[PDB]
């Protein structure tokens, strides 16, 4: 064949694709795929949203120093941190992370999207985050998925210097957030932008439709979405390697 490598890798991805076990559920077997595609649509909508938000300097007033946000590391893990610095030219943010990468009891990264103002969904998929010694990490603005309303007053500068007075308030606030968390995302997009509102409306529609499903009420959806997710990734990779879809 004129394409040995392509064939090899394709065969591999196919095998790995069909070697996936799907656990049965009387609450997901009906509408879980739609939940998946709609979820990915939500994620994409958020990405584009952040892409359009970083354009207007108003974003600095949204991600002011000490802004609690939920981003994702290269491994698609959800982390909570504070906004320390923002760069418009590079579209990157210096976030101080106080939480380890959220992972299932299995060990694999959680692929579920965190929906603000969703007590049930939270309690079912995101029971609690584990605290970790804070460390500065740069992350692209596009990675941010949730922008909470809560903000850390004390300057992070003193926290970096490890001043006891600052570390007390930092630890207290952090433990406050982790003990009981009812994150609520509120963004004042009315300030500027036109496409922003459209993206917001569309995303809210996607959410209204996704919460209408039955898999959304599932207790163990966080573990049931894994196989479908992996199968999705592998599938897309296969279609690509096949030079298919033009
Ligand atoms: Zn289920």
């Amino acid at each position: 064949t004129l394409q040995p490598e392509h064939e090899k890798q394709i065969k591999v991805l196919q095998e790995e694709l069909q070697t996936i076990e799907y656990k049965s559920c009387e609450i997901c077997d009906n509408d879980i795929e739609k939940f998946l595609e709609l979820m990915l649509a939500y994620k994409e909508a958020t990405v584009n949203l952040m892409q359009e938000m970083v354009k207007s300097p108003s974003i600095l007033h949204i991600l002011k120093e000490g802004r609690l946000v939920a981003f994702r590391d290269p491994n698609d893990c959800l982390k909570l941190g504070f906004v320390f610095k923002v760069s418009l030219k590079d579209a990157v943010c210096v976030i101080m992370t106080f939480t380890k990468p959220y992972k299932l009891p299995n060990g694999e990264p959680n692929h579920l999207i965190y929906f603000p103002k969703a007590d049930g969904y939270r309690r079912r998929n995101f029971p609690k985050f584990q605290k970790t010694d804070f460390y500065m990490e740069e992350v692209p603005v596009t990675a941010i998925e949730v922008i909470t309303k809560r903000k850390f007053a004390a300057p992070l500068g003193k926290v970096i210097k490890k001043d006891v007075a600052a570390l007390n308030e930092f630890n207290a606030e952090t433990n406050n957030i982790l003990d009981g968390k009812t994150l609520k995302e509120a963004i004042n997009i009315e300030k500027q932008g036109l496409k922003i509102h459209q993206i917001l409306l569309d995303r809210t529609n996607i959410r209204d439709e996704i919460f209408k499903l039955k898999s959304i009420k599932c207790p163990n959806l966080s573990q049931h979405i894994v196989p479908k997710f992996k199968a999705h990734v592998i599938k897309k990779k296969i279609e690509e390697l096949y030079h298919l879809m033009s």
